[PDB]
């Protein structure tokens, strides 16, 4: 029995991202997995890190420090409920898939806000208790990303550099920092310019990969893997 | 007579970030520069890329494609006023300074949202205006970032990798892509653990740097600069 959370960041259900999300739901559901989707846009998920995220007395009301106050709020159980709702989904999951279009070599801001607000100290990491000792150890994560740029554009000698370069802040700085083991990314390059057959092939490749996802091992999430 | 825009992303005016922003305002104002600050949290700036960003008739009401719709809205002058207000500030500026704390090896979500929503096709880049030919060519950009981690953690073989590694999506994937020439980043490492005198040294380094900012040459914003 496995539990999967899909954190999904696209505005349009008929989009290529939406199709990739649905085939993940369909395939993991068919396998008998428990599946939950956080559809951030449909949830109107709040991306801003503000003092509204702490619902009780601040430890220092004179000078607001988001990190200090959210860590204390986590321990006291005074974080906003939208944050703890996401934390419950993550805590229960064996695998967290992030499904998103690449925006500025990174995640859409709504998804960046989920990272900023959900992965607070005490929940996702502690100091000490990060990278291999992070608090989400034992869990897997996987980035399923779509791009405008082609695969050739995302090579070492291409104008955008290798695709693994833009994965570093997400895979290493975020997921590995929190103790996740990271499965190899699923990058669906340039669906907007792919042919109809090429798009269907990309959707089928993801569905096929998910059939055997539980047999995969994580990547070595190191500088060498990303930069060689 | 130079014009500067500071895009500032911190919740607390008394923070180290707030102080770096105020030193920049004071010093650039003293030089006789024209200075504008976009204080994103005070503006409650919207980070989400949604259909509310277009005020006109959608080019395709059946299927929402954020990039297509914003490109068309830019051309038809029907973007939301919060976006067009920011575009005016950028259009007028000779230098754009981004002042932020590092969140998950990147910008806080509110600032990511400014990038996502302000830098639309037609305004910041197009086919074929990108990288050196980007539409904001002629302008300078500078990242002034504060970190939790120490300089030693941000080395090639340190736990976090070189700081240049996390700069790639921001400096290259975003600023260079839009045609900015990128001035060397200002990285203020670990002010929360630094001594009083170290903090003062880091602020003064920034104030002093700002005295000669117009004499600087841009970095070569290449994969080699970042990873080599
Ligand atoms: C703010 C912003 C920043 C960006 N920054 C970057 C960047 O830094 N680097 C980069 O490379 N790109 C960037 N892009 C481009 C972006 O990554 C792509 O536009 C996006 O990944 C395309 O995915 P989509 O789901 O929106 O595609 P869609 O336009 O929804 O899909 C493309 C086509 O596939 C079709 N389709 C949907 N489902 C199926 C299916 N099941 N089978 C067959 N076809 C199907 C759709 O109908 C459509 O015709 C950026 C875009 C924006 C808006
Ligand atoms: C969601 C989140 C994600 C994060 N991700 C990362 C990450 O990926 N990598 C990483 O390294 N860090 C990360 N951090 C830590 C973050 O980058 C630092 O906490 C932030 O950079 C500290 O800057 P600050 O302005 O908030 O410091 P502050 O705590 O406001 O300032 C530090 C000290 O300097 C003092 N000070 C202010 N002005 C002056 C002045 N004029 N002269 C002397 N002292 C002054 C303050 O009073 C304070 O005592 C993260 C934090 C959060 C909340
Ligand atoms: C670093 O490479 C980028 C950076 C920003 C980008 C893009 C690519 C990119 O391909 C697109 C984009 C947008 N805003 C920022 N970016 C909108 C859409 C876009 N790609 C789709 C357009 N086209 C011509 C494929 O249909
Ligand atoms: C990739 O390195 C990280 C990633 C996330 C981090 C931090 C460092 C970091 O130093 C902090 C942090 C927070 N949320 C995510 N992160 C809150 C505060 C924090 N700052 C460290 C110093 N200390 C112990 C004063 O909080
Ligand atoms: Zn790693
Ligand atoms: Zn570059």
């Amino acid at each position: 029995g496995k539990k999967v959370l899909i954190v999904y960041a696209h505005q349009e259900p008929k989009s290529f991202n939406g199709s990739l999300k649905n085939v993940a739901v369909d395939e993991l559901s068919r396998q008998g997995c428990t599946v939950t989707v956080s559809d951030l846009y449909a949830m109107n998920f709040e991306p801003r890190a503000t003092d509204k995220d702490i619902t009780g007395t601040l430890s220092n009301p004179e000078v607001f420090n988001y990190g200090v106050e959210t860590h204390e709020a986590y321990k006291q159980r005074s974080l906003a409920s939208d944050i703890t709702d996401e934390q419950k989904k993550v805590r229960e999951a064996d695998l967290v898939i992030f499904q998103f279009p690449l925006y500025w070599f990174s995640v859409p801001a709504i998804l960046k806000g989920w990272m900023d607000r959900v992965l607070c100290q005490g929940f996702a990491f502690d100091i000490p208790g990060f990278y291999d000792s992070g608090l989400l150890q034992g869990k897997l994560a996987l980035l399923s990303v779509t791009t405008g740029g082609t695969a050739e554009m995302y090579t070492k000698t291409g104008v955008n550099g290798d695709s693994r370069y833009f994965l570093w802040p997400l895979q290493h700085g975020t997921l590995h920092f929190c103790g996740f083991k990271v499965l190899a990314p699923q990058i669906s390059f340039a669906p907007e310019i792919a042919s109809e057959e090429e798009r269907k092939g990309m959707v089928a490749a993801w569905s096929q990969r998910l059939q055997t996802i539980w047999k995969e091992e994580p990547i070595p999430c190191t500088a060498h893997w990303h930069f060689g």
